[PDB]
DNA sequence: TATAACTTCGTATAG
DNA sequence: CATATGCTATACGAAGTTAT
DNA sequence: TATAACTTCGTATAG
DNA sequence: CATATGCTATACGAAGTTAT
DNA sequence: TATAACTTCGTATAG
DNA sequence: CATATGCTATACGAAGTTAT
DNA sequence: TATAACTTCGTATAG
DNA sequence: CATATGCTATACGAAGTTAT
């Protein structure tokens, strides 16, 4: 008991060994927890098998999406766990009642989502529609959705991008030192090539915005209505707003997405990284350097961005046609 | 003690942890595993690591597969994990014993087999032999193989599917959506098209059969010796009568199984996905996009099927062919 | 210590699970180990820590290799952990002594060595010189050196070889089905594709010999003296003949190697798989393709295989003098 | 305490199981560590989790990569382990602080240094304002550069060249024969081939310095300022000296480096190696062969070398130029 | 019975 | 050999050494 | 006596 | 870049075998 | 005092 | 997401079932 | 009335 | 094929903020 204290204590000294949105979730999913055991009369911590399974099947009647489900676990298992203490799955009760919430939401139809892909035909449609704006706002958000294609980088990581780490090629095309991403943390960090074209784009954002005045400024910052960029050495633009970079552009050519508040209507963060990956194994390039460019280890997690690769267009109505 | 009873009555309660086709076979081999216990004078529960060990080398005696016995110890090992009990596989005796058993059984010549491919040439002189046929079971049956080859579905999903599950693309096609995905994060994406040949073979099919009366029908069902359909929206087509149509497909052009007893010696529920995925290959289509086209996550899976292909040879051939 | 009585029966019982080379080379060192311990009035069994490191000493001053050394403790740490006793390399005067005298026998001039390459400008010369004879040893002989390079499949994997694991491709290759390597035991196995050449090679062996009268004769066979060929499918040819092969192939071809007592002065069983290895990885061959080719899993055995490159003809030199 | 005495006794015994520059580190950080200790009152051995915590995050304060505070944790979790003591790094404190400390320096904009590439562009560029000297010394230097450049050996290895290395292949060239290797299994090879040229700048060395009187003579020595060399057979140039050619090379063309006490504003001992390594990529020499012309296993040293060449800027910028 | 062409085996060493 | 887990090299400023 | 041209050393960090 | 773990192979001289 | 064009935030869900 | 570790499908002969 | 054309089931094995 | 572990990211509606 003075040990779980000192553990959480421990943790909680340590708070940067994990990402803000790690303890964002914990917290989220702690205020969630207790808000429902205070409802229902149960101890929050440290939390009892019988208790979490029925705090599980209240989030699946309250509808739930399985991953969500499995967030709110998790984060209770590494809490006690950090602590010292039994996680709740360690106990059957917990550990199959997550296993059936999974093949019962499944069976009734759920799957998992994707971002909209954001794809080759889709940047040239926007390039030729929007190259030719002298907006500032423009010429920075085809920037942006060049980068994004050209590297499948996330949009945290592009955020973080400062002038600094933009380098050149003897012939000519820009790398951009990347040393955080989601999966790596490493002061040898990796090198994002971007082509002729999209080195083109990129320059003209630095030209218009001036971000490079200070080599410090992260390379993108906000516009604002007078068409005027405000560099920053210390303010990221936020990952909301690259998100509302690839709304607005996606409303641009297809309009308002409808009401239905599902997920996924227009165009998302995620986007480019899911298109790009999809047209690299439409060309035929090699597992390897598929997993190069977008920084992955394995061919799962591959699979997993492709997974929605167009059946219209697929291999089996081609090879059965014409 | 009174944990593992416990332990038990958490595995009943939350039963729908694990599908219907696992308890299945957890009991099959429980019933085989009590059976010999019985038999041998041996305690069947907590399993003994001496006895399993005999269990096993009773199994290859036998002449069960590497892969069946491995069914036996992995059922036995969930038993006991999930009653909080030692696992048989975590012993000295067990461990070497499996060791020996698949040296063996390699040494021996025992293969893993895979359904013989039912390939394009295969589903033409089908279509050539069948597509004028009057009988509405023709005229289901290469609906069904031609779905099967165009999609990759395997034959539950195919089973699944309903009538209102379709619709058309602007080019015409239909377009399958899956109302039920495998599991959460679904490989094989979440629709299926099919080219104009076989969305006229499926149309034949839905306008003789009179499935569309009702969007919550079933797309495939049984057809009685008079040759009239039975839709319905409660009761689908079996696995085993889809097995059927590949194996009287067979017959129709091969006559009657020669009498080896051996698996795959005419086509199967595995049959078309097998073929498509050696089209595809034959066809220069990469390796990636062969996977999630069939929803395969393991390399090797899809290797196993397109290795005694030409374009598969690898480097060596090319190497000495130059 | 009736514990370890147990443990060792239950090793030996299940002795299959490990190679016959694994027990050759225990029994190896224990007599080794055991002869030592007698004229040194020492218990060779348990091993006591000083002991070991005193005999690894010895080996080492008898002027053994290093990898032979380490053959040696390995022998004794598996006998020990096999016993459930403490290895000797849990102890610092023997895991230290180990390192020690790696480095004192590498900082004095010691490396591993490695067969001698067989390399495609090798095999041309060889089929050049020999495709014309009629005699059944040279026929043979050829196609086992195709074998040998095409594959890389190392010559016990050779030796298996049955006429039965043979099979054809569309286009008319040969495929070798191998179900047991030094790294895998699969009924999956490995499907091994030989070009036309090679293929052309193995048919006039099988014609010339016979050895397809019975699908489970072995592919390669000894032929005696008369040029008859003795296929059998009970008995391989050695693997020691096999060597012979290629030791008599360079013999055929750069006459008798000098008397150095070294190895490697001639091809051996392993060169052709060196060879290889070394004209992929000079044609450029992709690391997964030489990783296919070998049945490798990682860069770093493929390292291992190419590092005796010849530098003469390497990058460097070709570089500078450009 | 009496187990702990024994196990650093026998760590002294066997002194030579590790290298000298192992022992220079451990010592160095054990002062380090005990510095610390002394002035913040802290045990110093055995290590406590919570100390060495505090020890980390000061090595962080003080500046130290992040390369270096592993150094030190690394060499403390040696000396724990080799005393049979639990390590400092299997506790929760440390764990949790080195990935804190990681993740801070990373953000903070740590980056990993690499040595400043000597390419033939620099080779040419020395050889032709170098080439009219008749100093010993700029012969000497001249023919150590040739060699650093040539292949792609560590100083180390070049420094312990022995004129008996030394041999002709039939294409005139000089060959280096690896009297000692780097470990037991030798990646680079156990040879090393001269161009013709930088044959011609090793035969001029040879000549004006007589290190061939004696073939024992190292190959390099040093040259006082008369101008007159020392061969010897027992005492090499230290690696300090060969890194000074690199140094005052850099200084010749391009004056005295920068007052920021940054590493790598000159050449140095590595320079010649990612040179190479550099020009090799640019010709289209592959990876694998690029490994093993310097030694190197880790994919990853070489691609940090190369990961600005625009022949290595991957699939993304190839399908966008298309 | 004489020998080509193996096999078997042990120590040794590579992968 | 497939896997598991740190050791062993170079960098460089400064200070010591030895023949000119 | 100044100095070139090293070597030795200890801490920092890459291979 | 390194070496460890717990294997599983190949190397080769020498001596034994058997169908000509 | 609007307002475009953001930022901040907390929950929800994917990778 | 990188990593570690078993679950969930099909195969098929046989025995039942139900409307022709 | 047999019977086509299924369905259900249990063990074997591939995905 | 499959899903667990222990994370670390994105999605997005709502509501708040600041140079014009
Ligand atoms: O035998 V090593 O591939
Ligand atoms: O973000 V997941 O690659």
């Amino acid at each position: 008991s003075d040990e779980v204290r000192k553990n959480l204590m421990d943790m909680f000294r340590d708070r940067q060994a994990f990402s803000e949105h790690t303890w964002k979730m914990l917290l989220s999913v702690c205020r969630s927890w207790a808000a429902w055991c205070k409802l229902n009369n149960r101890k929050w911590f440290p939390a009892e098998p019988e208790d979490v399974r029925d705090y599980l099947l209240y989030l699946q009647a309250r509808g739930l999406a399985v991953k969500t489900i499995q967030q709110h676990l998790g984060q209770l298992n590494m809490l006690h766990r950090r602590s010292g203490l039994p996680r709740p799955s360690d106990s059957n009760a917990v550990s199959l009642v997550m296993r059936r919430i999974r093949k019962e939401n499944v069976d009734a139809g759920e799957r998992a989502k994707q971002a909209l892909a954001f794809e080759r035909t889709d940047f040239d449609q926007v390039r030729s529609l929007m190259e030719n704006s002298d907006r500032c706002q423009d010429i920075r958000n085809l920037a942006f959705l060049g980068i994004a294609y050209n590297t499948l980088l996330r949009i945290a990581e592009i955020a973080r991008i400062r002038v600094k780490d933009i380098s050149r090629t003897d012939g000519g095309r820009m790398l951009i030192h990347i040393g955080r991403t989601k999966t790596l943390v490493s002061t040898a960090g990796v090198e994002k090539a971007l082509s002729l074209g999209v080195t083109k784009l990129v320059e003209r954002w630095i030209s218009v915005s001036g971000v490079a005045d200070d080599p410090n400024n992260y390379l993108f910052c906000r516009v604002r209505k007078n068409g005027v960029a405000a560099p920053s050495a210390t303010s990221q633009l936020s990952t909301r707003a690259l998100e509302g970079i690839f709304e607005a552009t996606h409303r641009l050519i297809y309009g308002a997405k409808d009401d239905s508040g599902q997920r996924y209507l227009a165009w998302s963060g995620h986007s480019a990284r899911v298109g790009a990956a999809r047209d690299m194994a439409r060309a035929g390039v090699s597992i390897p350097e598929i997993m190069q460019a977008g920084g992955w280890t394995n061919v799962n997690i591959v699979m997993n961005y492709i997974r929605n690769l167009d059946s219209e267009t697929g291999a089996m109505v081609r090879l059965l046609e014409d």
